[PDB]
RNA sequence: CGUCCCUGCUCCUUGCACACACCGCCCGUCACUCCACCCGAGCGGAGUCCGGGUGAGGCCUGAUCUCCUUCGGGAGGUCAGGUC
């Protein structure tokens, strides 16, 4: 299984998903046709082996296979570790995604192109979506440096060194690189070998898990007989899940009474455990990973329980409607062309509450200085009392954020 | 032939929120104004209740130093314990 989860975010077209198919080599299909034609809508997913060219010379010594005979000689390249990414989408609204993403990352590479006027809108509100969350392992990166002069990919390297000075960003490296002809990525493994390190999780601790993609395996027309269940898809955060272990989802699904509404834990089996394209009996956070299950597919077809967390069968874990945050806000809306200033928190508003993986909305009741009590539409299943959150807020008809905290139990 | 349909008109009735007499009256939406008004994220000030803390003076218990005393007592310093 992959050890770790980076993210690639950076603002539209400046060549995220490009990025990771020069590392891995895997495309994030750019599908629904509509992705075809636009660009990565939903979550992209690759992994890949980082040796290192022992007998040789660096950064060029950074492989990507079991094969050293590319750089100096053949000493096959000890295998340090396995990883995968998350390729956020880069347009402006898909915000709301990147965030729910967010839940799961260990550390990120920020995709700045050379040939754009550097703090482009959603570069700078990813990064400071990054700051306040806590993914304080960042690697900055400048993409499109085979389309311009000698000169402009070092003036920007001024405008990075400076803007990434007044913020926490001390030593956050910039390597160049050209994303489309693969050349200085070996450079940028190097990088990620060294800055990105493997944090520890402790194993022992309740599991828990997030939830950000889920897919009926079954193609138009596999007969009832060999009916496969259906895959939750998500990332183990903490813990490590094991082949027949008993579970829940939640929230959960909602009924249905003359108006009412309710959502409620389900349960089933893990039915089988898959990293990549090979199958495994237990899986361990760091990676995001899959999970055969035998509950129907029907429940889990388009990406149904998207933003749903699982933990363990019989686990203590509350279902909120109603939920204090203690926040604070950005002194700006850094994400808008418009640097406009973010005025303080109204009662009876509508804001857009990421909490964990989940994408929820919710109406807020009382407002003290940086204490607030946000009642919901669809529950949240609040696993901790660590549970990092991020406030949106409707500026202009496009969802944007605005303040952050954490969830109070 | 006659009067059905066009149209005008007389007579009788029927209903009207209409009388500038149906080219009448008038209702809601949304658009935007007029006059007075209610809540309210919040800030400043007060009142009260509860639990405690302090607490000056007076009274009682005890003293030391007195001063005075008609030896019955008064005043008083100061200090320990209790009370109003
Ligand atoms: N010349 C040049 N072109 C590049 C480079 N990297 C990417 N491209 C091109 O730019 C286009 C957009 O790339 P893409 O990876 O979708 O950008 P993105 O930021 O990841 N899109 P999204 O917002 O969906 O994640 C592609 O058609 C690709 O061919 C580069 O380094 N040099
Ligand atoms: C994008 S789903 C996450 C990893 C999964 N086990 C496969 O792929
Ligand atoms: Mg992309």
């Amino acid at each position: 299984q992959p050890e770790v989860n980076i993210g690639v975010v950076g603002h539209v077209d400046h060549g995220k998903t490009t990025l990771v198919q020069a590392i891995t080599g895997i495309w994030t299909s750019k599908h629904s046709e509509e992705l075809k034609r636009g660009m990565t809508i939903k979550l992209g997913y690759a992994e890949t082996n980082i040796g290192v060219c022992e007998s040789c010379k660096k950064p060029e010594a950074y492989v990507t296979e079991p094969s050293c005979k590319s750089c100096g000689s053949d000493d096959e390249p000890k295998f340090l570790r396995r990883i995968s990414f998350i390729d956020a989408p880069g347009h402006e609204v898909l915000m709301a995604t990147m965030l729910s993403g967010a839940a799961l990352m260990d550390g990120a590479i920020l995709v700045v192109a050379a040939n754009e006027p550097f703090p482009q809108p959603q570069t700078r509100e990813h990064f400071v979506a990054l700051g306040i969350i806590g993914v304080k392992n960042l690697i900055i990166v400048q993409n499109k440096v085979d389309v311009v002069s000698k000169e402009e990919a070092l003036s920007q390297y001024r405008q990075i060194k400076q803007f990434t000075k007044g913020t926490w960003a001390e030593n956050v490296p910039i390597i160049p690189v050209s994303a489309l002809h693969k050349i200085n990525i070996d450079s940028l493994i190097e990088g990620i070998e060294e800055y990105i390190k493997t944090p520890y999780r402790d194993l022992s601790q309740k599991p828990v898990m997030l939830v950000i993609r889920s897919f009926d395996v079954n193609k138009p027309g596999t007969q009832f007989n060999e009916l496969k269940g259906g895959v939750i898809g998500g990332s183990i955060i903490q813990g490590l899940f094991k082949v027949d272990q008993e579970i829940k989802v939640l929230p959960g699904l909602r009924v249905e009474k003359q108006g009412k509404v309710s959502y409620e834990p389900i349960f089933t089996k893990i039915s089988s455990i898959r990293f990549g394209d090979e199958e495994f009996k237990e899986a361990k956070p760091g990676g995001l990973v899959a999970i055969g299950t035998y509950l129907d597919p029907s429940l889990t077809k388009a990406d149904n329980l998207l933003g749903s967390i699982i933990t363990l069968a019989d686990a203590e874990v509350p279902v909120l409607w109603n939920i204090r945050i203690k926040y604070n806000l950005l002194e700006r809306v850094v994400g808008a062309k418009e640097m406009l200033k973010v005025d303080p928190i109204r009662a009876k508003e509508t804001l857009m509450l990421s909490v964990g993986s989940s994408t929820t909305l919710g109406i807020v009741t009382s407002v003290k200085k940086d204490e607030i009590e946000v009642e919901l539409r669809r529950p949240v299943a609040v696993w901790s009392n660590n549970i990092r959150t991020v406030i949106s807020r409707q500026i202009a008809g496009r969802w944007r954020m605005i303040g952050w905290g954490l969830v109070e139990i």
